């Protein structure tokens, strides 16, 4: 079952994660057997409450334009992986929803080869 | 207070809204005088947990692409205002990540900000 629109799938450590596009995200977010974590924590304000959720160690991240080394928080009580605006910024997406459902694309129009 | 972009001010009920375009909520939230409210209510659920939280009545929200009415979650949680899927879809936005921030665009590509 995938997350709603927009949506895209990234390779994170190797392996594709399908996240929803979430503007609304300071950070980007992983939910499920994330892999090694930091002992580091941080703050996450949420739209009901805030408590504190661990970083993940780095990871290599497959974007349109290079690998990059990036870090999650894994927030288990989020329903899916959510990409925030820390990696729209690298990517330079742009999010359509005049079309047809919601889209993602690159900074110019391209489907994000990716 | 004032939210990140991509942001967006809305005339929403007569008054001016500040938004965050919020492209991880399902619905559009008010946070601070919502105007009146309903006694209908739905289950929210946000990163970090999930709570119940009111319905305001309908409110005219002047969108560019023109004026409709919309209902809104109250939920005083949040810090502030969220433009989710559910205006964005009748928006027909795009939103476009470029240098630091982002900036939201009509559905024929006119700035509707700067
Ligand atoms: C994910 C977080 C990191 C994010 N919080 C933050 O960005 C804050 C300000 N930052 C922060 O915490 O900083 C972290 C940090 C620290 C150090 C370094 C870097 C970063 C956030 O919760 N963002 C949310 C918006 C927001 C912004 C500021 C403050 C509070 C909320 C949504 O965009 C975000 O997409 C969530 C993610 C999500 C998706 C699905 C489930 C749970 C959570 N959506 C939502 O919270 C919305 N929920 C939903 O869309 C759910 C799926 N639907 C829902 O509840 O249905 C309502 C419904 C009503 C009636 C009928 C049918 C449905 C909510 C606003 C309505
Ligand atoms: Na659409």
């Amino acid at each position: 079952e995938p997350p709603p629109e927009p949506r895209i799938t990234l390779k994170v450590g190797g392996q594709p994660v399908t996240f929803l596009v979430d503007t609304g995200a300071q950070h980007s977010v992983l939910t499920q057997n994330p892999g090694p974590l930091s002992d580091k924590s941080a703050w996450v304000q949420g739209a009901t409450g805030g408590k504190r959720y661990r970083w993940t160690t780095d990871r290599k991240v497959h974007l349109a334009t290079g690998k990059v080394t990036h870090s999650f928080l894994h927030v288990p009580d989020c329903p899916y992986p959510l990409l925030g605006r820390d990696l729209l910024t690298k990517l330079k997406a742009q999010i359509h929803f005049e079309g047809s459902g919601a889209q993602v694309v690159g900074p110019m129009g391209q489907p994000l080869q990716v």
